[PDB]
């Protein structure tokens, strides 16, 4: 199956006992990086099986479907792989916003001098 | 600025944040790597991407040997401050395989195949 390709990747980033790869979610049309998270073997396999983004929560200690509660799922259109196979870029179609704060992207702030300010071109898609 | 970020991606006993190098013009993700406090500190000071090699256990200036440095134009920060996006101008290629981006392959059904939009900048 498609999900079985996971055997070709290297989950060598260990965080609290779970072997993981780094995953970057990117808007398939605009190219904007929406979020960064980890995936364990099962999360990648399920992502490939359903075509919807699944990640591994290090704080929650379990894999979860992005949008499990908000409905803000990420439909995966392409999965790019790192040269060493331990990270991937997911080209996605983002429903709602990727961040729980309401912004489309988790990266709604930027370094300005010695402070972190909300970008003026950032978009708050919804209000939590 | 380091005070505003949250280093916690612990690997081999070293507080880190995840850095995503993205082409400032095309938006293509060129590579992903970790940064320790010093790596980021030096990146902001020099304007050139500095990373932390978890394997080498030492600081690393991208292109310090190949000359393929990444000039930082902007730095975006994650909501919880443990990840950043580096908007950069890439000299040459970001990958030692010679390709423009480390992510020059995609899962095509059941294998890892070179992307048709993958461009091999140089030959190692």
């Amino acid at each position: 199956s498609k999900g079985d390709v996971n055997i070709l990747l290297n989950f060598r980033h260990n965080i609290n006992g779970e072997d993981l790869i780094i995953a970057v979610a990117q808007d398939h049309e605009t190219g904007e990086v929406l979020m960064v998270a980890y995936m364990n073997r099962e999360a990648l396999r399920r992502t490939l099986e359903t075509g919807t983004a699944h990640y591994w929560s290090t704080s929650r200690g379990k894999l979860w479907l992005k949008g499990e509660s908000s409905g803000h799922v990420q439909r995966v259109k392409d999965v790019l792989v790192d040269c060493d196979g331990d990270a991937v870029v997911l080209k996605v179609e983002q429903e709602g916003g990727a961040c729980h704060t309401g912004y489309r992207s988790c990266f709604y702030r930027s370094i300005d001098g010695d402070e972190l300010k909300v970008r003026e071109d950032a978009v708050k898609v919804f209000d939590p």
